[PDB]
């Protein structure tokens, strides 16, 4: 038998951001342009996590539905297991 874990994590740790993080950050784009662009009302309209609100990418892009009231970034949501399989 034994025993001894070593692992530790930053609270409280938010560096601020004056400029607005619109990264599409998604799994799965389909947006032509596939880049930080969006618009004011429509499937392309940049969407910014709900629980941190740090992300920010399209609607379809987040393998959303078309009556989502708001959308959680991935860190946020219950991925099981690290993105990096
Ligand atoms: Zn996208
Ligand atoms: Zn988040």
């Amino acid at each position: 038998g034994s025993s001894g874990s070593s692992g530790e994590l930053e609270p409280g740790a938010f560096s601020e951001l004056y400029q607005r993080y619109r990264h599409c950050d998604a799994p799965i784009c389909l947006y032509e342009q596939g880049r930080d662009s969006f618009e004011d009302e429509g499937r392309w309209r940049l969407i910014l996590c709900a629980t941190c609100g740090s992300h920010g990418t399209h609607r379809d892009c987040s393998s959303l539905r078309p009556n989502s009231k708001k959308w959680e970034c991935n860190e946020c949501l219950p991925a099981s297991g690290p993105s990096s399989g």
